[PDB]
């Protein structure tokens, strides 16, 4: 695998969203995988509608703003034959109706994939594939107030996850611990938080924050 990915600047990855007061971060990671993997596939980066995961992948066992799977969306694409665009569907932070509307859908899949839970894994994956969803510990003040640098938490859980975000890329800095290794993590906060809405995430320590543990990406 090469020592730095970021798919950023193969035209992969639409700017930084904010979920607001919901809890569809897990629809901001499947959105943002299926828009790499439409791109992948067609040239064009079109961004995609959370507010339709969010009101109409309760089926598939989501939840909307209490709550979802990466993978859930991923099925509902499947089981729905689209998904609307962000333009048409724009995102409300709030859940309501399901209004798909087919017209207006520009993605699909045809289901999704898991990845083992092992970073090696986790990386051959980034290298080859585009953008992953995944889940990781986004439970402690740490990471609320992130700005620059490697994040690393020592009270970060390895299977307790609570926030799904998109792994765009990996790389690697000098650091004085010499932790150097590091994926590139695009949030749903804005780009206000972080760096311009990303974190560089520790890699390769021992699955830190569980980003290895619950990582998929859909089938185009
Ligand atoms: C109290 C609470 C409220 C909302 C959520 S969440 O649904 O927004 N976050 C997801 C993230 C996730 C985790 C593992 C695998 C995929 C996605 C979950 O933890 C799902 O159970 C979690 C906790
Ligand atoms: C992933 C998501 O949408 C979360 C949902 C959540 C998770 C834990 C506790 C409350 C709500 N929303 S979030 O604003 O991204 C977030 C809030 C709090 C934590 C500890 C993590 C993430």
């Amino acid at each position: 695998a090469p020592r730095s990915v970021d798919w950023r600047e193969k035209g992969y990855v639409t700017p930084v969203k904010n979920q607001g007061q919901c809890g569809s971060c897990w629809a901001f990671s499947a959105t943002g995988a299926l828009e790499g993997q439409m791109f992948r596939k067609t040239g064009r980066l079109i961004s995609l509608s959370e507010q339709n995961l969010v009101d109409c992948s309760g089926p598939q066992g989501n939840e909307g703003c209490n709550g979802g799977l990466m993978d859930y969306a991923f099925q509902y694409v499947q089981d729905n034959g689209g998904l609307d665009s962000e333009e048409s569907y724009p995102y409300e932070a709030t859940e309501e109706s399901c209004k798909y509307n087919p017209k207006y859908s520009v993605a699909n899949d045809a289901g999704f994939v898991d990845i083992p839970k092992q970073e090696k894994a986790l990386m051959k994956a980034v290298a080859t594939v585009g953008p992953i969803s995944v889940a990781i510990d986004a439970g402690h003040e740490s990471f609320l107030f992130y700005k620059e640098g490697i994040y690393f938490e020592p009270d970060c859980s390895s299977e307790d996850m609570d926030h799904g975000v998109l792994v765009v890329g990996y790389g690697f800095e000098s650091t004085e611990s010499d932790n150097n290794k590091y994926w590139l993590v695009k949030n749903s906060w804005g780009e206000e938080w972080g760096m311009g809405g990303y974190v560089k995430m520790a890699k390769d320590r021992r699955n830190h924050c569980g980003i290895a543990s619950a990582a998929s990406y859909p089938t185009v």
